[PDB]
């Protein structure tokens, strides 16, 4: 789009008071089309006697610049419609909202905010397009800037902190919506709802307990994916009561491991991995930045799988590939994932499982003991400060104990904290798993992680 530029919908041939202008606010990477490309959004708030204005606000900034250029035209919207209007807002679109009235005193022109979709608490895709595995891929894709940056939970965690609590905070009232359906097998959001999906219900971006906020009121779950919770025709009607009702703040009721590799490959890449016994599924994706490249995934026997599906990435990761494939109850052993490219590729390789060695891994990374043996544990690291890389760090493996001493989070900064463990299982299997930690470290020193 085009930063800063605003729109008013079709005007409502009898405006109400009991009916606040709307103004529309896309997320990350997108624009005030969002809510016109193959949507009926402005129509379905024109048809329910609703005036609306759509913002254009930064793609590829934080909450801050959004939020303080967002309250500078909220300004000059409220006083284009003459009172207070309504957010809603989509994806990041919801934390620049919240930037808006909280931290640039936007709240005098806002009645209330219906957040659809947002990382309230941040993104763990986003911490992932932040990690050491993915530091070749996040480059080519040019998916590292401010607003990506600004979606890790370490730094939603402490924006979440000095939020929350702030005077502001109060005075405008707060409504979420999200969703926990992903994309279907070989669409945009299944790689992203099946890597969600091993830390709960989520929409295929982002997951239903990062998408509330702890005074707002948080509507039950919806059946919608990322892509689907702003189309008009669907979800106008569902928050519609939200645009008016006087309602309390309610919480919603109440953790897997992937295998991850990176790297660059200018041919044939193989990676082998570990699949231990009692394993229910593996979900294994080959993250590129191009569509061309073979895939092969061979089995502890030998025997190859190549029925692997093709999707655009999306979100954090919009502008790549991902060569995606389930297998039902998978073979102990290890086995092995092939790229054969004919142009240079940067990759990331990743393996979810649904099997019961979760809770073992929870416990030897925790104070708990574990029937896990000969555990070691391999440390990667990146420090970024103001959105820029400023050290990166690699440990040898060494075992759990050794673990806690190695990790020091004395400076400033944004964390992206990569543990490779490795061991047996119970049944003698050997397994991988990793680990991928966000921490942002203030000024003071004080620890942010979800």
């Amino acid at each position: 789009g085009n930063p800063g530029y605003w729109f008013a919908g079709d005007p409502v041939e009898h405006p109400d008071p009991a009916k606040p202008p709307i103004v529309f606010v896309h997320g990350l990477n997108g624009s005030s089309s969002a809510w016109f490309d193959e949507n009926d959004m402005a129509e379905q708030a024109w048809k329910n006697g609703y005036d609306a204005a759509f913002i254009d606000l930064h793609p590829d900034k934080d909450m801050q610049d959004n939020g303080a250029m967002l309250a500078a035209k909220l300004r000059e919207i409220y006083q284009y419609f003459g009172r207070k209007v309504i957010l809603v807002s989509y994806s990041k679109g919801g934390i620049d909202s919240q930037s808006a009235l909280i931290h640039h005193n936007a709240y005098h022109y806002v009645e209330r905010v219906i957040t659809l979709g947002t990382p309230h608490h941040g993104s763990q895709l986003a911490d992932l397009a932040y990690s050491n595995w993915a530091g070749w891929l996040a480059d080519i894709l040019g998916q590292k800037n401010d607003a990506v940056y600004s979606l890790q939970t370490g730094f939603m965690k402490s924006f979440r902190d000095q939020t929350d609590n702030h005077p502001n905070r109060l005075k405008t009232k707060y409504f979420t919506l999200a969703g926990n359906k992903i994309g279907g097998f070989g669409s945009a959001l299944f790689f992203g709802g099946v890597y969600l999906n091993m830390f709960g219900e989520n929409d295929g971006a982002v997951t239903e307990k990062n998408a509330r906020l702890p005074y707002a009121t948080n509507l039950d779950t919806g059946k919608w994916d990322h892509f689907s919770i702003i189309k008009g025709n669907l979800t106008f009607p569902v928050f519609m009561p939200l645009l008016t009702i006087q309602a309390n703040a309610n919480e919603t009721a109440a953790l897997s491991y992937p295998f991850i590799r990176g790297g660059e490959n200018h041919g044939l890449r193989e990676e082998e991995f570990a699949v231990e016994k009692g394993v229910k599924e593996i979900t294994v994706h080959w993250l590129s930045n191009h569509s061309s490249g073979n895939i092969k995934l061979t089995d502890p026997r030998g025997k190859p799988f190549k029925d692997f599906s093709i999707a655009k990435t999306a979100d954090v990761f919009e502008g790549g590939f991902v060569h995606s494939a389930a297998i039902k109850n998978p073979a102990a052993g290890t086995w092995k994932i092939a790229s054969s490219v004919k142009q240079k590729e940067a990759f990331l390789f990743i393996v979810t499982f649904d099997s019961p060695l979760n809770q073992q891994i929870k416990n030897a990374v925790t104070r708990e003991s574990s029937n896990l043996a000969n555990v070691k544990a391999s440390v990667r690291s990146i420090r970024y400060e103001n959105g820029k890389q400023a050290e990166k760090k690699s440990l040898k493996p060494a075992s759990i104990n050794a673990l806690q001493n190695s990790l020091s989070f004395k400076k400033a900064g944004m964390y992206s904290v990569t543990i490779d463990l490795s061991g047996k299982t119970a049944d003698n299997s050997p397994f991988n798993r990793t680990i991928i930690r966000s921490i942002y470290v203030n000024d003071k020193g004080e620890k942010f992680e979800n």
